[PDB]
């Protein structure tokens, strides 16, 4: 079950319009209160029109919307389920503009929702699209329109949140398509739920940002129930999806066929653990008791050209371990991995202390001292994030966390690592004066200008409860060394949500819960306009344009040479990212060094050292003298 973010309006003075209305399932069968009457499109003796089917309520005066409520027919049969949708607000009742609500609902009798930012209005319509299974007709049992307290416009400079995206599932692990764009999520075995699961099977959902589409798919091939994983991307551009419900398997997807392909299984059963892609485009992984049992677990390498997984004993768990009071079941889960040079790993936390892993032999380690600052010792920090911004100079910026994994309150902790040369111990500084709120099951995500985006999350870890939320987003911008509040949002993003940056430079934030009885079901997704595409009147200013480039692959140390419609300042090479369970060990950014060859026509240089520059799928922005970034034109770079 799910559940709406406002209170329900009265119906009583409300007038509705049908395009299409039967004898006995009139378009007011749908207002009057019954669960068992509903309204119910032309059928039989008056033929059968197929969908769009339309929907429009007449509240008489303005009310504060944020919410709509659907309730299918609860007699049993399967005709009239809507599938594809879209929700417009109006105040006139003629000019109704860009939809605040567009997405697909799952095929059941369960109540949907769709659930957006508050705008005043007066007319809301609902848009069904197509059918669940494919069939002409349009069927609603109960129809209800939800407010808000009050209305507060947003303020100008400091972003828009919306639309919003209806999904058939709660997208608790996302990845984003880098040759087609599109945005890829999985839940577990059902769409709402991950317990008692027979093992085996993943539902799958895609979002198409050009389109606006949702799809949905069920993988079977793989033999694998992809709940609980490490994500990563390799060299030879597969993605690694390792464990979970079934702590052996290993899942590939390749982006350019589309399709899930077998891959081989791990020497030790894992589950919540974190993966990274390594210099050489291989995969390494730690710890993981969250499934397959509780007992140390060391690290393993993934090599995709022999298409093997071989054991690293030598690279010890022991000193990555946290204090946690549920021990060694949540204590080496979600580790900050990142992939440096020469095959080594860096280890930012959530432990105090941290270490640098190698990768030759049978594997090392070695103690690359504690987080730390002036302001004193930082304590363990899990399910907090860690995002590196500009990898040539070593830049990683960790914040938030809680002690233990559960029932326990978050920190404004926030820092600043510097890394150097590995086995070198790096420099830990404070960054500000931390976070404005105390946030841990909170997702971020580095945007084109070197700038980090934190939101959603609590004040206190409690998972499948929606207690103490977090709605003011905070933005990191490294030149000045502060934080600043961005507009908030209506819809509690807390554990088992995402957060992924889109080819166009905006944020796909979603998930939220996966419990199955539970109120606290995330249906849905919301993206998130930053300032830098905003102009001096609040408009959508105009873009730049990458108009040529001379390769789209290149390798470690090989030059790219572009061409703009407009004179640019500066360039950046950002990472494509997979995220689930606060972890996202793929995004990273490079700040890029322009030759102006003049005619604007403009040259860089890919990085030499693989550890900066992991092998991949990058994306390429560039930002003119106002701060106003392109689209991204992929760039696939090799060693
Ligand atoms: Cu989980
Ligand atoms: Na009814």
């Amino acid at each position: 079950a799910s559940a709406p973010i406002g209170s329900a309006i009265s119906r009583n003075n409300w007038a509705v319009t049908c395009d299409s209305a039967q004898s006995g399932n009139e378009c007011n069968k749908a207002i009057d209160g019954n669960k068992d009457t509903f309204w119910h499109t032309f059928y039989g003796a008056n033929g059968d029109p197929k969908p769009p089917h339309t929907y429009t309520i007449d509240m008489k005066t303005t009310q504060n919307v944020n919410g709509l409520s659907m309730l299918p027919r609860q007699d049993g049969n399967q005709n009239g389920w809507i599938g594809r949708h879209e929700v417009y607000l109006s105040s006139d009742g003629t000019n109704w503009g860009s939809p605040v609500a567009s997405g697909s609902w799952f095929a059941d009798s369960t109540t949907k929702y769709s659930n957006f930012e508050t705008r005043p209005a007066r007319y809301v319509r609902l848009v069904a699209i197509t059918e669940a299974n494919g069939q002409p007709w349009t069927s609603i049992a109960e129809i209800n329109v939800f407010q808000a307290s009050s209305y507060t416009a947003p303020q100008p400079g400091l972003g828009r949140w919306g639309p919003t995206i209806d999904l058939p599932i709660v997208p608790a692990a996302a990845a984003i398509e880098p040759t087609s764009g599109r945005v890829l999520m999985w839940s577990s075995y059902r769409n709402d739920a991950f317990g008692g699961s027979p093992g085996g099977i993943t539902l799958t959902s895609s979002w198409d940002p050009s389109t606006g589409i949702v799809s949905d798919r069920t993988v079977t091939v793989t033999k694998h129930d992809m709940f609980c994983p490490g994500i990563s991307m390799d060299g030879n551009g597969q993605i690694v999806v390792t464990g979970g419900n079934d702590a052996k398997k290993t899942s590939l997807y390749d982006s350019s066929s589309d399709s899930w392909i077998p891959g081989p299984d791990m020497q030790v059963a894992r589950g919540y653990q974190s993966s990274a892609t390594m210099s050489d485009g291989r995969v390494f992984t730690i710890g993981g008791s969250g499934s397959g049992g509780v007992f140390e677990k060391n690290g393993e390498v993934y090599s995709p050209s022999s298409k093997t997984w071989t054991s690293l004993p030598n690279a010890k768990v022991n000193p990555m371990l946290t204090a946690d009071k549920q021990g060694l079941y949540r204590s080496d889960n979600h580790a900050w991995l990142f992939g440096w040079k020469k095959g080594s790993v860096f280890q930012a936390g959530p432990s105090t202390a941290m270490n640098w892993y190698y990768t030759s032999g049978s594997g090392d380690v070695k103690s690359a001292g504690k987080r730390q600052s002036n302001r004193g010792v930082a304590p363990d920090a899990m399910c907090g994030n860690a995002v590196m911004y500009d990898a040539v100079k070593g830049k990683i910026l960790t914040f938030g966390g809680s002690p233990d994994y559960q029932d326990s309150d978050a920190t404004t902790n926030a820092h600043i690592i510097t890394l150097g040369e590995p086995g070198t111990s790096p420099n830990t500084v404070f960054a500000s004066n931390g976070l404005y709120f105390a946030r841990t099951f909170h997702t971020s995500v580095v945007l084109p200008d070197g700038s980090t985006f934190i939101t959603g999350g609590q004040r206190r870890g409690i998972p499948f409860e929606d207690s103490t939320p977090v709605f003011t987003p905070e933005i990191y911008v490294p030149e000045q060394d502060t934080f600043y509040k961005q507009n908030p949002n209506s819809i509690v993003r807390v554990y088992h949500s995402i957060s992924l940056l889109l080819p166009d430079g905006r944020v796909f934030n979603g998930g939220g819960g996966l419990c199955g009885d539970c109120t606290t079901n995330h249906f849905d997704a919301q993206i998130f306009t930053p300032n830098y595409l905003y102009n001096s009147n609040g408009n959508l200013a105009t873009r730049p344009k990458i108009t040529r480039t001379s390769t789209q692959s290149v390798k470690v140390g090989g030059r790219i040479t572009i061409s703009t419609d407009s004179s640019i300042s500066k360039a950046s090479l950002i990472r494509y990212g997979t995220a689930t369970h606060t972890v996202n060990t793929d995004q990273r950014r490079i700040p890029l060094t322009l030759t102006n060859n003049g005619g604007n026509s403009y040259s860089f240089q890919v990085p030499s050292d693989s550890g900066v520059a992991l092998p991949g799928y990058w994306m390429l922005f560039v930002m003119n003298s106002a701060g106003v970034p392109s689209v991204a034109s992929t760039i696939r770079v090799t060693q």
